[PDB]
């Protein structure tokens, strides 16, 4: 029976020129993944479907979300979503994640206006 | 072996200031879900991947789709898709659905111009 | 244990008024699917989740991706993604694929400017 994790915002954090989300579980089955604030640690090695929506509010020229992993201190962008007030940006893919990996959802602009609403912005996992 | 349901439009319905789709199955395996017109009833409790695309045609200021569930008469928005002629809006997530739940895909504007085409607009389920 | 395939660009091909991608595997488990250049052959009949992102660069009026299958020489559009410089377009669905089927990701404009970057443009499969 599939291990799953669906995360929703609690607050939006930002000197570093990026903006992140503190995540909180609303659905969790199995336990090879743990949200710890603005990241999600991977504890069980496997292949995962990973999906991310971000609902943007800014009037900025360009914005989007960047989903990455960092293993032995050397980061990789898994996927990203990009779009030129209110606008959601969805992307997802399937990826080999290892124990020790950290997963992030960053936005490369500082102080980005995003929806905290759980049906607008959310991150999720299905172990396959 | 995974239970799945992929639904495609048959017609577009609208006094209530919303617009809905009458859905029809093109792929179905297993049987804990049943489309009944503009809704999909849930009969088998479980965790489901749920995905929704809507191809919009309107020149309106803002539009998008709103995917919700109603159990004991108290609705919850699971996720939504939003964008500022021809434009598709995709979103998806994983959610705990219970038997008795009704699933809807509504658009909060009246008489919304949407594609009926099965490759533009579609709703789907994978029991996990 | 689920069979999966995640493909990323190697080059972008185009007299025919369309543009395609030559794909390359970065994740592969099981073996009922094979990328052969700009297509992916299906060898194991089954139900698959199929997802496609394309990151566009053009300043064109309209563009998007068209994911189709061809069995006995008679093509069907499974799904498509559409949007009116830098912009990603994501869609996905679940579909019954048969052995012998060819899967394509085409863009109906000639010489389309797309990102080759693996985190911007990508095609993927999960056998269910
Ligand atoms: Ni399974």
């Amino acid at each position: 029976k599939h291990s799953v994790l669906h995360l929703v915002p609690v607050n939006i954090t930002s000197d570093s020129d990026v903006t992140e989300v503190m995540w909180q579980p609303v659905l969790r089955r199995g336990r090879g993944l743990e949200a710890q604030g603005d990241i999600v640690r991977v504890w069980d090695t496997g292949i995962y479907l990973l999906y991310s929506q971000v609902l943007f509010h800014d009037v900025t020229f360009t914005m989007g979300q960047v989903v990455s992993r960092e293993g032995q201190g050397r980061r990789e962008t898994l996927f990203r979503c990009i779009r030129s007030a209110y606008n959601s940006c969805y992307s997802a893919g399937v990826f080999h994640l290892h124990q020790g990996d950290i997963i992030t959802v960053k936005i490369p602009r500082a102080n980005a206006k995003l929806s905290l609403s759980p049906h607008g912005t959310f991150l999720g996992f299905v172990k396959l």
